[PDB]
């Protein structure tokens, strides 16, 4: 029903790399429709961000969940 994509309100991001960021958004319309957006930019250089890793991110087919958890922080404990 109401074939519109909502107005998709959001920070829309803008720094990346500096801290973990994929986005993957795959969508498949049975109508035979298909567009993949796919952005992964991981920090090449020490690999340290929100504690640990600002957004975590995963694979889903379309939307539902990160299978992770957004804005994840928290310490390492301590080896």
């Amino acid at each position: 029903m109401i074939d519109n994509e909502k107005v998709t309100s959001g920070h829309t991001t803008t720094t990346r790399r500096s801290c973990s960021k994929v986005i993957t958004k795959t969508v498949t319309n049975a109508d035979g429709r298909t567009e993949t957006t796919k952005e992964v930019v991981k920090s090449e250089d020490g690999s340290d961000c929100g504690d640990a890793d600002f957004d975590w991110h995963h694979t889903f087919p379309s939307r539902g969940n990160l299978d992770d958890f957004f804005h994840r922080d928290k310490d390492d404990f301590f080896t």
